[PDB]
């Protein structure tokens, strides 16, 4: 799914779910 937690960047991924997980299609990879 190129759709998940709405992200800007890695840092933003981190902002929701820490440890700097990656984003793809501007969505954070973390569940």
């Amino acid at each position: 799914t190129p759709f998940a937690i709405k992200c800007a960047t890695d840092a933003d991924c981190s902002r929701k779910c820490p440890g700097n997980p990656p984003c793809r299609n501007g969505f954070c990879a973390c569940t």
